[PDB]
């Protein structure tokens, strides 16, 4: 108890109750998910990781949950993001111009949560969970997000948008979920353009970050997939959000 088994934070307190509650809330608000049996969803979620070694999780483990979580998303209004989720969420909340993964049942259920079990016992581990870096990448949380992010990217069509954090050292990071999963799962048959919005943090007079080497890398990767690339700087994210809320404004 002075040393834990794994290097990462343990399962979020009251995990089962939280997931169940989020599912009830989601299905009450969103009419197309109004029929989903939230007990069945919890049962499937549990089944993915309980009694399993938390370094031996596979995408197959989550297939029952994926099935129950089946959901149509407007394919042309998807917003992806990397390392900038708060702005992405504040943006979509104004008038639902776009949808992030957290606007789907499954993304909503898991957002900000951590979970894992133990091999050959049905107990949730509230003490520690595997860290992706130090322990193992095939852990319940990591495998969940890769699985759901892949399916989300596969559903996209027309123009897909991505918000990137321009204050980061690597504005586009090939090791992120966006860069390692979503970019490679957009379907060129369906997706016309990927448009990146590079969000400035250098506050109030800055460079053209669409010329950043990592952005040029992203452009190259997506161009070679037969998808067009566009990029825009958002210099003042505060002004941006205000203009979204009230486009009837002088600077907007
Ligand atoms: O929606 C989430 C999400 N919500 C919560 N999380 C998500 N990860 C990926 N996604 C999807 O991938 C990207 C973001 O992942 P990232 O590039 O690793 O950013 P990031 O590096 O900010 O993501 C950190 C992060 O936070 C958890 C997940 O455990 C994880 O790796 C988005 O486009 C989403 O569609």
């Amino acid at each position: 108890r002075w040393r834990q088994t794994w290097s990462g934070p343990g399962t979020t307190k009251r995990f089962p109750e939280t997931v169940l509650a989020r599912c009830v809330k989601y299905t009450e608000i969103h009419p197309e998910m109004r029929h989903v049996d939230c007990q069945s969803v919890w049962d499937a979620f549990k089944g993915a990781f309980i009694s399993k070694h938390p370094c031996d999780i596979t995408e197959e483990d989550y297939q029952p949950l994926m099935k129950l979580g089946t959901q149509t998303v407007p394919c042309n209004k998807i917003l992806l993001w990397s390392r900038i989720k708060d702005l992405a969420h504040q943006f979509t909340q104004v008038q639902r111009d776009m949808f992030t993964l957290e606007d789907t049942l499954l993304g909503y259920l898991a957002d900000d949560l951590t979970w894992c079990g133990e091999f050959d016992t049905s107990k949730i581990n509230y003490q520690s969970c595997p860290d992706w870096r130090k322990d193992c990448s095939n852990n319940p949380v990591s495998v969940f997000w890769k699985t759901v992010s892949r399916r989300f990217a596969e559903a996209a069509c027309d123009v897909v948008h991505v918000m990137l954090d321009g204050s980061r050292s690597k504005i586009f990071d090939k090791d992120s979920t966006f860069g390692s999963v979503e970019v490679h799962n957009l379907q060129p048959e369906k997706v016309q353009t990927l448009e990146a919005w590079v969000i400035h943090g250098g506050r109030e007079d800055s460079r053209d970050l669409c010329q950043d080497p990592t952005i040029k890398e992203l452009e190259s990767i997506i161009s070679k997939r037969n998808i067009q690339f566009s990029c825009k700087n958002i210099y003042r994210p505060d002004k941006f959000l205000q203009c979204v809320k009230n486009p009837e404004d002088s600077s907007c």
